[PDB]
């Protein structure tokens, strides 16, 4: 019934708000000016990290230091997504191996999605919106690091034209997690039953929240196409970096072994 | 914190412990105490049964066994690292401090969780498919025999507390989040997390062992015995390393011991 779907939408929105540091609503206010430190070149990076816990010297080259800052922030997001997943109705009741599998194969798609909340066409928010690193600075990093950053902005600009808000994104993120086609799942049926409920709720939410945005539901599901592919391209970009170039303390490499 | 937050944290950490560590104490105790047909381990107690064990479960035997321990210890480090990431606040810390905490914490945790696999007569191996007797390990030559036995000496005492996995999940989280590790940059955010974990441990032990008086203090005192056993272990491993050439250390362990 509608009430159950709206109750589920509100449940997920409230947990979404508690799980993530910077919401899209707050991020947009920063990006539009409605005041962060701007990193637009090398000198302003040095000042920005002398006046950001991901790009502090622990690798001396700047492009490497920014690249690992991306990894180290992605590890934080994984734990934030993991906590959020526990709030999705039915999730903690799934087989424990399947919970791990769902999170393992989903965090990459979800981090891409949620990164778009922090991006516009000119750059990206960092350190809870306290900093803003320009697209041009990231795109102009040397060797493959510059071509590693730009595809994220390319996706975000297109994803952002849907103009989803946080209440829409809370259900969408839950739909991605509850994907019954992840390899190695042991009991697909209850995962698909939950996702079917989340899809009903997302569908009703987009009708109520975007009544004049025709077939928005379909277009969001199509962005599942854009997401599986770029995560595919993303892993193959990492592999080229790993064989060509990065040394970290073996313990450090263990913390990041998944990203 | 309020009780409900203390209990919610204990449940979180237990869930994650189960996801992170393939062989729980609950399963280890089922194997060790037996009474079953399907879970029965093959028992390695001498040279011939080790050979038969490696057919259903080359260097000198003591080196082979040491490499056995070394290989599991690296896997354990990997499992502990994964578990640490799930502790609320740990990944948000300064990354040098994350390294520093794992660096000094893993050995104390390995000893703790090794006890789960031990009784006074031996230790489970190959994910519980095998059991290697204490006497066999202790009779290995040169320095390798006395290198094995102190682990059993601690475990017999630690196991007298009768902790279960839900207790141990919080206890090993307290160990990791120790503010007195050398070289830490930001002691205060680590201590705030530990105080939360210590509160959680205290309530967990009172609810789970309500007839066990001062179990909390006794467990914290065991975090003393661990500081010493880890000291003796590394001082034995260094001496072993500069007398035995037939051992390389895994690069992960080599960097931890530096
Ligand atoms: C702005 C900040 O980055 C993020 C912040 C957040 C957040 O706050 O929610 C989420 C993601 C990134 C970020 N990940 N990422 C990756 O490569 C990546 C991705 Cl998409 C998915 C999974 C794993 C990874 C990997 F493991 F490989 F890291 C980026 C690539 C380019 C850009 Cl511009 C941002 C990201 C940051 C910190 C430090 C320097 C620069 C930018
Ligand atoms: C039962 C199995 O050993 C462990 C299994 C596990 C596990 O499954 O969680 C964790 C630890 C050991 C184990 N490490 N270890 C060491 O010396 C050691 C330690 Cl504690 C910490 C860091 C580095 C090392 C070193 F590098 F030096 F190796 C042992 C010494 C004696 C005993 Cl009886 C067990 C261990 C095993 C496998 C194969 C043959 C015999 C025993």
């Amino acid at each position: 019934e509608s009430a159950d779907l709206r109750a589920l939408a509100k449940h997920l929105y409230d947990s979404y708000i508690k799980s993530f540091p910077l919401t899209k609503a707050k991020a947009r206010a920063i990006l539009t000016g409605k005041s962060p430190f701007v990193i637009y070149d090398m000198n302003s990076l040095m000042m920005g990290e002398d006046k950001f816990k991901h790009i502090t010297p622990l690798s001396k080259e700047v492009a490497i230091r920014i690249f690992q800052g991306c990894q180290f922030r992605s590890v934080e997001a994984v734990q934030e997504i993991t906590e959020y997943a526990k709030s999705i109705p039915g999730f903690v009741n799934l087989d424990l191996n399947d919970q791990v599998t769902l999170l393992k194969y989903g965090v990459h798609e979800i981090i891409y999605t949620m990164l778009a909340s922090l991006m516009n066409k000119d750059g990206v928010l960092i350190s809870e919106g306290q900093g803003f690193m320009t697209r041009e600075f990231l795109k102009s990093l040397r060797k493959p690091f510059g071509d590693f950053m730009e595809p994220k902005f390319e996706f975000a600009v297109k994803f952002n034209a849907l103009e989803l808000d946080d209440s829409d994104l809370a259900i969408f993120i839950a739909v991605i997690i509850l994907s019954g086609d992840r390899p190695g799942l042991l009991n697909v049926k209850p995962i698909e039953d939950i996702q079917d409920n989340l899809l009903q709720a997302l569908e009703l939410q987009l009708k109520l929240n975007h009544p004049e945005s025709s077939q928005l539901f379909a277009k969001l599901l199509q962005k599942m196409t854009d997401l599986r592919q770029i995560v595919t391209e993303h892993v193959q970009l990492l592999q080229v970096i790993k064989k060509t170039e990065m040394s970290l303390h073996p313990l450090l490499q263990e913390i990041y072994k998944d990203l």
